[PDB]
Formats: C-alpha cells, sequence, structure tokens
C-alpha cells in the first residue's frame, strides 16, 4: 500500500454532508489538519492553488516509475551505458527532501542545521566514523548552493532513486575507476558535479521536451487520483470567498490535466449539471514560474485559450471572464482579487516554492500538502512502541546509546532505506523544520478542509522562551 | 535600575567556590543558563569569546548617552542642525532589535515573519488601522536589506533612539515640510534613507576616528562592568579545554579593556600572583571582521605588539606562544587549535554576526549573552500575572479584542516604550525567535556558566511535529 | 550579381600555380589580401579557421532568403499574424553592421564613436533634424548592450531585413496603434524591445531546433560556395605549419559541409588521391562557443565521430590521430599545438567573435574575411568619381553642405538602401574602424592567400600623431 | 630643464593681442594645438575645465618629490622598514602610463594590443629573450583590471617610482628571500600584489587625510604653475560660450588653489579691475567624482561656500548665480547649461576619466592637454636624427635587426629610462594610441588655444582603409 492508495482509497468516499457526519471524518488522524500557527478561517477571502501535486496528485509508484523510466531512456540517448536499461524505480530507497552532495556524490538527510542524519554512497550506507573524513563536523554548509541539492518535490522522487543508482553502477563496473571526486574512464573524467548535472538536465528535458506528459495524458486513470470531493470542496471556497489558481504548468497541459479532474457525470454534488473546472476559478494563471514569481516575476501575458498559444505581447487589461493568464507575480493576484496577503491561503506542495516563498517575500497564508504523510501516519501509529522505547532511552540518563542506535535504526526502516519524512529516530529533518516553520497548516490532502466549517478556528499553542517557562 | 547596575551588584560578589552554594546560585533565574538546544558540556574542546559587550560590559545608560552625545556632534559638525545638540540620551525609549524602515523613516518591532507589532514616526506611536496606509498587510519583507536596517547590538541603542529624535524635530520644526519619504527644506530634500546613512556614518565615525574609544580609557570605572569572577572562570575554563578571543577590535583598544578587566591585586583567586590577560587566552585574534570572518575571511597577519601596529604580509607560521593574530577565518582557529566546529562553544552578544553566522556557516556551538535579561527577567517575574491575564484571555474563547489590547499595552510599557526585547504581548519578536533558533544556550552573562560543573549535560525537550503529538 | 556570385565565379577558376602567374592574379583588387599591421607569414607556425561564411560561404541571396523565409514561419507558428507571410527577402536593404535601437525600434548605422549616419524607422529613412528628438546628440553609447544589438554577421542579414518589416508593418496596420516604444493591441502591448526577442529567438530557433540546416545539406550546391582551390591552398598551409578547425557548429553539420567542400575526384590538385577533410587538419574543435572560447571557455569533450554524440565526461588526453574535441578554450589549442598566440593566424568572418576576441584576449594574429567586399570593390571602384567629387566638396572650404549631403546619399544608394558596408559618404562606419583595428589582414576571401608566398612580408606603414607629423 | 620649466618660462610671457603676433606664437610647436579629429571651433558653446594638472599644473620635480616623501613617510609610518627614508625621488625613471604588473611585480611598458615594449623589474630592465618565461606571448590582457594598473596621470608619477625603488630594495636586502609574486621574510610573505595596494592606500592617504594639500597651499609659488594668460583665456570664451568647472577636487581645496591661480593685480588683462575666480565660470562643480560622473554619478548636493561644508540633502533648485555644486552627473551640467555633448569641449588631463569617458559615455568634444610634451616635442626636434635613422633601418628591406635595437634604445634614452610616453622607437604606447583615439584635439597647454581665433576650423585629413587607398 502506497500513499497514493490511502488517498485514492479515501477519494472514492461520498462525502456525507451531514455535520456530525462531517465533524467524524477527523476521528482518524489521516483526515485532519494539522496547525503550526493558528488561522481564523473567516479571516481568508481568496483560497488559492497550484495544480502538480495538489489538485493533480499522480498516483505512486507508477508515476515515479515512468518518469524515471524515461530518464534513464533520455541519458541512454545522450551516451550513458546501455547498463542503465537494467535499472528499475525501487519505491523502497528514495524519501523526499534528501540533499545529494554533487562533491562527493552522497545522498544526505539532513537535520535544519545542516547536521548529518544519514548518508549513503550509491547503496552503501556510510556509518558515523566513516562520515568523518569527508565531514569533518558531521555538518554542511545547506545553502552552499552550487555544492548541494535539496531534492524537495514528489517530482525529484525518481533522480534520488537514479541518482543513489548511478553511484552504485560505476562504483563497480570495472570500466571506471572511483575518484574522490567522480569516475575515470580512460582518458574521460566523470565528476559527480557533471553527472548530477546531467540528471538534473534529462528530468527536465522529459517534462519539457520528451514523452512524460504524452504519456501521462494517455492514461489519466494509471496515473492521476481522481476524487468527486474536489469539486464539491472548491464549490464551497467559492461561495465563502474567490478561488484561484497559480501553476508552473503551461495551459496546455493544465487544461488537459483538470478536464480529467472534473470529469464526472455531475458539478459540484451527484444530481447536479456539470460546469467546466475553469469555471471553478476566479483566476487562472499558467506559467507561474514559482518561486520567481513571488518575487519579481515575468511579464503578464494572455493565454489564447483556443490554440493554447500566449498571444503576442504584455496583457494591460482587467480581469475578464474567461481570460486566462500567463506569468506575471503575486502582486497580480492581490492587485485582480483586491486582496492583501494575510487575506490569501495559498494551498501548496512546495515547500520551497510555494510556501516558504509566499510566507517570506509576501505574508501569505500557507497550507502545505504532504501526500506521504497518508502512510507515514500509518507507520508513526502502527511503530509508536519503536519511538516510545526510543524517547524513554533517550530519558533514562545517569552501552545504551548502541541500543539507541539499534532502535533508530529498526524505527527508520519502517519508513523505507532512507527513512521517515520527518525524522531519523529522535532528531528531526530539515523538511520537518521547515514545514513547521512555514506552512500554517498542512495535511495529507487539502480534501481535509472539507471535514471543518470555515469559521472554523486552527489553533496552536503559544510558544515561550526557556526563561518565560 | 538598569541591567547594567543588575550585573555590577552580582559581580561585586566574591565567588564561594563551595559545589552546594555554586549550584544554590540558581536559585535566581538571574544566574541561570537557559537551554535552546541540548548540550552536553564534557564535548566542548574549545571555548571561544568576544569581547565588547560580553567580557567587556560597558555601563548603562552612561555608555549608550557617551556614543549619543558624541555622534550629535559628529552630525552637527557636519552640518546638521544646532538643535539636534538639545537632545539628551533617553534610555527608556529604546529597545534593541528594532527595524528602521529607510523608505517611510519608522521604526517598527517586528515578528519573525515580518508582521508589525509595533510602528513609531518619531516619538508617535501609529496604531493598527493607521499602518495600513504605508504597510498594506502590516508586513515586511525583512531580508529587503537595503530598505530596512535591523538594530541587533546593544551600540546601537543610541542611534535607535537618535533615528526617532531626528524624525519628531524635522517633523516638528517649520522650516521642513514633512513629505512621505523625508523631508523638503527649500532647494534641499533630506530622504529618510541618507539621514539614517549619515547616521550610521556617524556612529561608525566615533568608533573608528573619533573620541569614543578615548573618552571610554579615560574612565573605565564609568564605563565598564568589572568582576573577579572572570578570571575565575576562563582560569577554570583553560583547565579543562582551551580557550581563544576572535574580536572585532583592534589590538590597541583590546589590550587597554582586557588590562582592565585583569586588573586585581590577584590572579583567578584571591592570593594568587596577578598574571596578565594575554595567559588566560591559548589563541588571540583581533580585528576579526566578523560576520565575513566565518565566511572567507581575510588575509591572516601578525600584530607587533610592542608597536600595536600589523606586521607587513601575511602570516604562514605556525601558533607559537606570544603571537597575536589579526583577521584571518574561523578556519585559523580550528586548524590551529585542531578543533572541528561541535567541539566549540562561541560565547557572542551579536545574535547575527557571532551566533546566527557561527551555527549556520560552521555548526559551532553557539552561547548568547543578553545583558538586558537580567532587568528582563525581574519585569517578567515581578508583573506575572499582566502575561498571565493576557493568556487567559487569550484562552476564552468562543469587546475583549480591545481588553487584549490594553493589556498588551500596559505590560509593554513595563519594559520601555518600545516594550520587551523578546516580544509584544502574546506575539514573540524577531530577536526572540532568533535567540530560540541560533544560540543553543543563552544568559544574561557568561559568567553564569561558573555555577555549572563541566560535565554538565544541559537539556531541552525534544521537538515534536503537530501530527506526531 | 551578387558578392557570392563574384566568388563562385573566381572559385570556378583552377589555380595556374605557376610564380609569375600566382603575383599576377593580385593585378585585381578582389584577389589582394589588405593589410593594418605589418605581419611577416614566415613567423606564422599555425593557420586556423572557423567554418561558416570561412571555409562554407553560404551562397547569396538565396541562404539569407532561406533563414528569412524560416524565420517568418516560426514567428507566425508562435502567434505574429498571418501577414508576415507577405514578406519577401530583399538583398537590397540590409546592410551588415547596424544596429537595432531596442527602445525606438530604429536600425542606425553609425561611426565608431557612436555617432549616427543613417536612421531607418521601418522604411521610413529620418532625415537629422527629425533624429534629434529621439537621438538629442545624434549619438548612442554604444556598449549600453541592453538597448543596443550590433548586427555584425552575415547570419544576421535576414533579421535586419526582417525588423525594418515589422516595424514598417505594424507602423501601417491600423489595427496597432504606433506608440514611442512599441505598438498598443488593444489590452496587449508590443515592445520594440520584446519584439526584438522574438526575431533574435527565432533565428536562434530556426538554426538550432528548426529546418534550416536541414534545408541547406538537401542542396548544398544551390546554398554553398564551392572551390576546388580551397583543398590546395590548406595543403600548402600543412606543409609550412599547422592547421586547425575552430567552429560554434556541432560535429554533425560540420562533417556535412566540410565533405561536400572537400568531394571533388581528387585531393588537393587534379590528378592526386582524394583525402577526407580531416586529414587536413591537425587539431578539429567544435561546440567552441566563441567569444567565450577565448577566456574560460567550457569544459573540454572528446567527439564520438561514428555517433556524432559526445562522450560522457571531461577530456583529459593527449592530441591523437582522429581525435575531435568540443568546448574548450584558446588554450587548449596553444597547449596542444605547442603555440604562442603570436604563432598564430587565424582566419575569422567575425569581427567580434574571432578577431576583435582573439585579439584582445590573446594577441592571436588575426584574418578578417569579408564576403561583401568582393562586391563593394566593385561599386568603389566603379562610381571612383562621386566620392573623388565628395572629397573635393569637402576640401572646398572658405548652399555646399547640401550639395555634400545630395553626393553622399546617391554614392551610398549604389551600395543598396543603408549604404556601404565601410563608409557614409566621408564619415567611416563602426564596422570599418573594427576591421582597421583588429584584422592584421583582410580580404574577400581567404583563399586569396593562394597568391602570396609563405615568406611574404605583409607591410602597413608606420603610424605617427599629428605633432610627430 | 623640466615641462613645467617651459610651461612657467611661456607663461612670464604677456599676451601680445595683435593678430598676426597671435598667428605667429605657433611658429613653435610647443604653441600649438594638435588635431586627431576635425573641430570647427565655432559650434563649441560651452567650455569646460578639470583643476588639478589643468589648469593648476604642478611644479615638476618639485610636487613629484613631494608626494614621493609624503608616501614613503606613510609606508614608515605603518610599518615598513626605515630604509625606504633613505629614498630619494628621481625624476629620470618614471614615464606616464606604465602598467603595473601585481602579479610577478613589473613595470610595463605596452602598445594598443598589450604587446610589451620595455620590462623592469625593479631597476633591472629585462631583454626579450628573459621576458618570455612570465610573458610567454610578450603580452598582457590590458583589461584584466585586477592584475594591471595603469598609471596614467601625472599624480601617479611618485608611486611609478616608488614602486621600482621597493621592488629593487626587496630584491637586494639579504633579509627578504625573492619569489616568483613577492617576498618572504620568514614567518611573513608580501605579495607584490599586497605591497601595491600599500603603495595605492599610502598616496590616496597622503592626498585626502595627510599634509600633502596643507603644504601645497603654504608654499604655492615652489608647487603650482601660475600664468596671466589664464584669466584672459577664460574671459575670452565667456564672451563666446559658457565656461564650466568640473574638478574631482573638495571645494575648500579648490577655492585655495583657484584664487592663486587669479591672483594677480588686475582682471583679464592689465588696467582692468581684478575680479574673483568663481565669476569666471558659468557652473561650478567639485566633488566630481570623475569618471562616474559620466555615468550614473553621484546626487546633487550644494556647497555652504562660507564654511565649505555640503548642505544637508539632495539639491533640486535651479542654477542661481554664486551656487556651487557638489557630486551630480554630466547630465547636471548639459541640463543648467542647456548643451548636447557636441556643444561642449571638455579639456582634461586624465586620458580616461576626462577624455576617454567623455567621449565614449557622451559624445563630448575633447581636447587633452599633456604637461610633458613641452618637453617631449623638444627632444622630438633635437633627436630628429636618430627617428630618422630608424624609419631608414626599417625601410632598408630586403645583423641590422640588433642595429634597430641599439637605435632605439639611444632614441629611448634621451626621454628618460623608461623612454617617451609616446613610443619606445618605432612602436607607439598604449598612451599614444588612447590620445589618437579619444582626444580631438591636444596640446601641451591648453592656453595655446590662445593663438587660435573661436572661429578656427582645426583640421585632420580623413582616413581611409587600405582596400580604399
Ligand atoms: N527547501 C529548500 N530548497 C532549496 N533551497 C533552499 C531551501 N531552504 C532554503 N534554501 C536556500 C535559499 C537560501 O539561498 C539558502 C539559505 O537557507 P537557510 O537560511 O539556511 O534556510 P531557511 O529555512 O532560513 O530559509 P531561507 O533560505 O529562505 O532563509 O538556502
Ligand atoms: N538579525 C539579523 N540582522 C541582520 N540581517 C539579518 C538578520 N537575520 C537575517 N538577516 C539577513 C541575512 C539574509 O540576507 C536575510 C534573510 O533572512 P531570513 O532568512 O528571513 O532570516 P533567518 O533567521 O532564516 O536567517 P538567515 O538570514 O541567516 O537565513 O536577512
Ligand atoms: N562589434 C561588436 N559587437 C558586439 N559587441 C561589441 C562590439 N564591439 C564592442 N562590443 C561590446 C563589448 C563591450 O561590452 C562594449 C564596449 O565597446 P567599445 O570599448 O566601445 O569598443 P572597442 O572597439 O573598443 O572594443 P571592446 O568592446 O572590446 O573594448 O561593446
Ligand atoms: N587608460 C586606461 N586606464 C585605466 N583603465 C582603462 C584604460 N583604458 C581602458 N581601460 C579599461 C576599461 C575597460 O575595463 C578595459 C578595456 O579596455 P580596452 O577596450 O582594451 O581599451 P579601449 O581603448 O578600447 O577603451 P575602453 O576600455 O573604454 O573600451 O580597460
Ligand atoms: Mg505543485
Ligand atoms: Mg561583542
Ligand atoms: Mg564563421
Ligand atoms: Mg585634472
Amino acid at each position: 500500500t502506497s500513499w497514493s492508495d490511502r488517498l485514492q482509497n479515501a477519494a472514492d468516499m461520498p462525502a456525507n454532508m451531514d455535520k456530525h457526519a462531517l465533524k467524524k471524518y477527523r476521528r482518524e488522524a489521516y483526515h485532519r489538519v494539522f496547525v503550526n500557527r493558528s488561522l481564523a478561517m473567516e479571516k481568508i477571502k481568496c483560497f488559492g492553488f497550484n495544480m502538480d501535486y495538489t489538485l493533480a496528485v499522480y498516483k505512486s509508484p507508477e508515476y515515479e516509475s515512468l518518469g524515471f523510466e524515461l530518464t534513464v531512456e533520455r541519458l541512454v540517448s545522450i551516451g550513458y551505458p546501455q547498463e542503465l536499461l537494467s535499472f528499475a524505480y525501487d519505491s523502497t530507497f528514495p524519501t523526499r527532501g534528501l540533499v545529494f552532495d554533487t562533491l562527493y556524490g552522497n545522498l544526505l538527510k539532513v537535520d535544519a542545521y545542516g547536521n548529518l542524519l544519514v548518508c549513503a554512497h550509491g547503496f552503501n550506507f556510510i556509518r558515523g566514523p566513516e562520515t568523518r573524513e569527508q565531514y569533518p563536523n558531521k555538518f554542511i554548509q545547506r545553502d552552499d548552493t552550487e555544492r548541494f541539492y535539496i531534492l524537495n518535490t514528489l517530482f525529484n522522487l525518481p533522480e534520488t532513486y537514479l541518482l543513489a543508482c548511478l553511484v552504485d553502477f560505476f562504483t563497480n563496473c570495472p570500466r571506471y575507476t572511483s575518484c574522490e571526486t567522480g569516475f575515470k574512464d580512460g582518458d574521460l573524467f566523470m565528476s559527480y558535479r557533471s553527472m548530477f548535472q546531467d540528471v538534473r538536465d534529462a528530468v527536465d528535458w522529459v517534462h519539457y521536451k520528451g514523452s512524460l506528459k504524452e504519456k501521462t495524458v494517455e492514461n489519466l486513470e494509471k496515473y492521476v487520483v481522481k476524487d468527486g470531493k474536489l469539486p464539491l470542496l472548491l464549490s464551497w471556497m467559492k461561495e465563502v470567498g474567490k478561488v484561484f489558481l497559480a501553476t508552473n504548468s503551461d495551459y496546455k497541459y493544465t487544461d488537459k490535466i483538470m478536464t480529467y479532474l472534473f470529469d464526472f457525470p455531475h458539478g459540484p454534488k451527484p444530481g447536479s449539471s456539470h460546469r467546466p473546472w475553469q469555471s471553478y476559478f476566479d483566476l487562472i494563471l499558467v506559467d507561474a514560474r514559482k518561486p520567481l514569481f513571488f518575487g519579481e516575476g515575468t511579464v503578464l501575458r494572455q493565454v489564447d485559450t483556443k490554440t493554447g498559444k500566449l498571444k503576442i505581447g504584455t496583457y494591460t487589461g482587467p480581469l475578464q471572464h474567461g481570460i486566462v493568464y500567463s506569468g506575471g507575480s503575486s502582486d497580480t493576484i492581490c492587485d485582480l482579487l483586491g486582496a492583501k496577503g494575510k487575506d490569501i491561503l495559498y494551498i501548496g506542495d512546495h515547500i520551497f516554492g510555494d510556501i516558504l516563498k509566499s510566507k517570506k517575500r509576501q505574508g501569505w497564508r500557507t497550507f502545505l500538502v504532504i501526500p506521504e504523510l497518508a502512510q507515514e501516519l500509518h507507520v508513526w501509529t502502527d511503530k509508536s512502541s519503536l519511538f516510545e522505547e526510543l524517547q524513554s532511552l533517550d530519558i533514562f540518563l545517569a552501552s545504551i546509546q548502541r541500543r539507541i542506535k539499534k532502535v533508530t535504526h529498526d524505527m527508520d526502516m519502517c519508513y523505507g532505506m532512507m527513512g521517515s519524512l520527518f525524522r531519523s529516530g529522535s532528531r528531526q529533518t530539515l523538511f520537518a523544520s521547515q514545514v513547521m516553520r512555514y506552512a500554517d497548516l498542512y495535511a495529507a490532502s487539502f480534501i481535509n478542509l472539507l471535514y471543518y466549517p470555515f469559521s472554523y478556528l486552527f489553533r496552536a499553542a503559544h510558544v515561550l522562551m526557556p526563561h518565560e517557562s
């Protein structure tokens, strides 16, 4: 059972819109909205969305596997060895939010301070003492952004696994000589950095120039979660406020995906007339180029929705019914909707490009969707005794240290080879820390908002400093 | 009673070095070390210091007043109006960590997210609705570092008050016409930004080219806290590890100040021979240029300690007894002391330049001295009922809002016109948030380490995400 | 008769290799090598080439017309109006080296100092007094490189004409409202700058992603000058020194073009065995990325000449027979050929990217090919009386001014609507000035070197300052 | 006899203002204005000046010697060795326009292309073959501005000599070990680059913080050329156009110097009332910060001429009688005087900061003063036979090469150890080339304009390309 299996299972339920029944779905932690900072929902006037991995949740591991296969085929097409074709995507290896160290070719799981939690070179998990040769202080400078690449999104899962596959392959293939910073192949030297860049370029290529979008849209039922509650929730949002879409995807792809997401023989509720997807939005904006969108952005363009091409020129006109925008900036949204940042709840899956940047640059309210949480919560509750044991081992304070390392490993392995998205044993990950700091609300799915009234006061406890406690 | 009065009062006590007595001083919160992240003191191998406002705590309000007077005199000398000479420093106005908005000429107290807590234009405190004209989302982009200047250090207290004095003066002087972004004086326009830059330049000038250092060293007893426990604590540190100084001040000034700090008729304890200050340090480094120090730094130079001039050339030799360094980088410290970052506890008063930068760039352990905490703790305990009332007003949830604003104001005024360093009512300041995030330990004075054994395990509770709780 | 007709006519002659006959071809200025700075040919140890418009001279106006047609079709495909399809390339309009002013949408012919010689808005030639509104000092800041784009190469001829066609079209089409900096189309505004960028992008697109290369290679006889003397001259160069190719084109295209250039039923001379083109070069380097090539360059790669793909990795091996390089830098050439800059004669057609940059950055000796010179010389000699009259009108110095403007116009029109590449009347162009300053030698074709012995001393008179004369 | 002796000798002559007598002074090349590009003086509407080394020509070698002595004393004061105090300025060593190579510690005389003409390491003149170790192509990349510093101005003469003195001293002092890129002094390494920066900093220091200005103004007759024809010429300029001053010097110094330059017991002519210097200018601007002045400049300020301090604020008012400006940009001049660039003749001594930048950035007309030309012309005519012999040796073309090197050396030595400002033998210097390219007119002194009517047409021959000749 993958995280998307859980989400599609919950998607197959029709909404019992009885108020006591609505409250009741929160009986499961799976259906809750979690709160880092208090948020009075009655103050939200605009609900903003992105599409990819938020409205359109790609099915796992099928979609990752497709991305992986196509990225591999692109690398082979540009001259990587044929052996790459024998790789096959393994969903048990990657966890999201890992850092690829381009100097030494390691995948690292780090905390908020850049401290090393896990280090894998290919499929070799390097124990603490061995990591000290390359990381003398068990630490990386996180924002040495030329050296370290943070794999933030679900789109990065295939390349997370591929990077490890490639390092493993080249290390164990006798044609190549392993060196500190890459591989020697006679009179050719392939640095981990150049290899990484080839992988990044190939992933971008499959999405923008290759066949990934075409193959997705060919079999939407295989690749995209569909939920009749999505149009319902969106209709309720539009009754109390304004609704907008700001997607990094282009119009033609957005139209195909959104059409599928709304393709039911009814509108918001069974028995109601079907309405086009565009009717659910007061403002539709594509080619957003987030995170740049939240700064200077790009010139505002208008999409010709008949051809899917941009009209020539900068668009200087007003918000009109049926207009679709391209580019622009977050100020375009605020201006056209008559909103200030704190009147906006932006629902994002990109912790950096949606959530951190909208919060920090614009003071928007934020809702982070974390699709894996569905499965992570299951593991978290199912294996509660392991964490509980770890806590009491940490408490017990006058060997033992090695029992802590044992229990940490067993707990971590329940999630996969790279552990929980949120922690390694008792240490929180960078990702966890960024969720807490920048996501006002978070959940497995934004659909969970269906189970709360729009007057709800989401509450978090006031924080006190140690000297105040 | 100022914060420095408290510190000098505690300084006048001789250390009763009986172990039960040592533990007992922590009876007062005043003498405690506060813990944001756990720290096992037995793992610390190097204790690092800065001088200004850490080892050499300048007396308040005398030192701020001197800086203020000299900065005013410098502005008048370059052609500011004579009326500036009638200003007089008022310690009740400034709180540290405020942000000067150079566009609109406001002092702002903000939270970690850039949300406005307090806004004063001159001495006019602008209420929430009036702030919306200039700050439509009650928010600033914090790291628009060209527009906003964060007044982080105790050295910035005089200019915090002076900026408000200047805005008040020009606003109410009929020769000047108030405009949105500054003042018109016939055919001359003085922007708030150019005014701010003149103030910054004048403060730097008094410290580096003017008479402030000369006047300080003329009357050290008036201007600098002196404590016989300082040599004692430093001697205990050097028995268990290495001790270093990395100061942004120059050698001649450092030597004068440090000589005074160690001028007792004994060494570490009464009855022991006096030893020179330099003997307490394994490494002494001046002209550090923090925060650049924690990145590329500057070329390593050697001080000629007889003349106080730098020797000509880059210093390429080893660590030897009696050598004094200038410039260099944090790597100089690590290399020469045989340390990794996590073996170092750096004791700083500059939340950005000492603590945030050493933590983020190098993974050093951090101890933040907050001289005002002595007085803030007194107010915090003395007026506990006001905060308690605020908490219960916030709790009480089905008018009232205006009672919250009332009680918030009364609480805040107990600290001064700009409120507590750490909060406005129930909202934490940027400064508070940065202390929690980057200072592993903090206290009113690093001398509080005297009351803990060097095997002590400083403990903070493990943090859990909302879905984990 | 186009310039390429002259070059192909001279190309059809077999070389009479008798020494008196060889000297005799210089009887015509058409066959001479012109000298800006003295150059002793015996000191040249390496002869370097580029391919496009040097070895492979594209036929005119057929090749420009093809580029124009394909660029137009690309613009229409992205949504420019259908009327673009009625444009047809006119070789009589563009002269090379014009500057497009992206602010005001003008093509400008300028001197070395940025003084305006000609200004055309669309097909409207703006007289001197009217230019003062937009150019108050009849001057542009040349190296405001964001505003002004210099159309240096023969590849830029189609876009030179297209820019004028577009400005003319939009100006005279009633759907658009002409504004100072572009065109208004209802709620869309198309700046001259955005229009220019679309044109630049479309020209790059047709060359790198579209069908231009495919259509060229489909009909090489229509599009490329072929000359049996090319292999002869190259063989003579390789007898006295080393020969290299450094082209911005890729290997697959280079191989197709070079194969055609060498496709005769003999080698260097009639009766000799045919040899592959690669055998004429000691070093072959593609994807050069000039002008960056003459600075840091890019990593050195090796071409797999069987597949035409790059091998994976940086190439660290030596110069070997049959190796083909990609990327690298000018230092790659020097190192592998054992050359210093002044031992190298680089034969280029790009005044900036080949000639100015190799001279200024590396002190290479330079030979500039100027394909138009064949036709320009014909006009220059044929209409000598007009220039002579202008000179004597300028001399005659005590009306007249307007006769000078008349004769200047008649002279200029003999070359085309934008005049001579080298002048407008008595004023030299930027291009002329850059040829004189950076091209040690220049000619209509590098084949003209066939008519000089390799011991020849090319001589230019020593320059004296006015006070030295 | 120094160049300033010639200028002061000509300064002592009263102007015989008879028209035939005025023309007659041009009998001597010393009194001519030389022409690189034609200039119709009737079109000049504004005459612009700088002060230092143009209006105020500092006497040689006294002024250079003073700068040298004070710079040496500053270096010794910061800790350079006492032996520096035994250096004494030698006017026979430096020529202006040399390039200091900070990597290898050489003074280089180069041509326009960066080719090496002379290379001296200390006082050791390195012959051609020995230069190849450090300069393999006998070439430098001129605009590697971090490595190479061009000593353009007469203010740079002392440091030109001092750099050679320092390299010579450290090389021959047994305490120091000579290395490729500087000197080792035990555990201190002094790079040529750090040494150079210390020298540059010390020269700036003596001018802006030290005693050079004070010592100059103490003995103006010793240090500054004074000429009764200066007020006469300026008065004639103001009768036909506008006159402005744009100086990099501050107001207080400008006022002292200009007062001295105008201190005669008469105004423009004997018998006329004396007028203050300021009355000769329609616009006076100090603190110009050329060359930045010709780009964005700095904010426009107003000088309080009573105190010599700047008024607080940006000056937004109009041009009024008696106003003195500070900062601003070249656009300030154009706007306030109602001028376009080609209506302005700017009279400068800084080939880069006055002449190249005003020409290239603004299309101003340019007049370069070259104080040394007075003496260079004397040598040029006196030793004409040596150059003539060189020309005929170069002509004679079928040993000899070594006779050319001999005669080149003898010619060069007539000017000093670093040869003529304008050439080494038959090769022109960078400086000569920049004079020709950017200075429309040039002369030993701008006073030479007194000998030409303001309707004069300065004529230069039209330039032809080799193929046009
Ligand atoms: N999740 C992320 N993905 C990619 N880049 C990131 C991420 N978080 C931070 N960065 C980049 C942006 C900055 O250049 C740099 C500094 O990060 P750092 O200040 O340590 O993190 P933070 O949580 O305080 O957020 P921010 O970077 O916005 O300040 O790292
Ligand atoms: N206390 C401070 N004083 C001065 N500048 C600061 C301070 N804190 C942060 N900055 C600067 C450095 C960065 O350019 C910018 C970004 O800040 P931000 O990321 O919002 O804060 P932070 O607490 O995450 O620390 P950091 O800036 O190191 O990432 O602000
Ligand atoms: N022919 C050209 N094409 C494109 N850019 C040019 C050309 N010539 C010069 N430039 C660019 C490079 C510089 O950024 C800028 C400065 O030019 P400028 O100094 O006036 O010309 P130049 O003939 O002295 O050559 P250079 O630019 O190399 O110094 O213009
Ligand atoms: N006389 C000079 N003094 C100092 N810097 C100079 C001088 N001449 C040119 N430069 C600088 C400015 C540029 O960064 C760089 C490029 O010079 P280069 O293009 O070779 O000379 P140039 O005679 O064409 O003038 P320009 O530099 O203005 O283009 O050198
Ligand atoms: Mg998304
Ligand atoms: Mg300090
Ligand atoms: Mg070419
Ligand atoms: Mg000057």
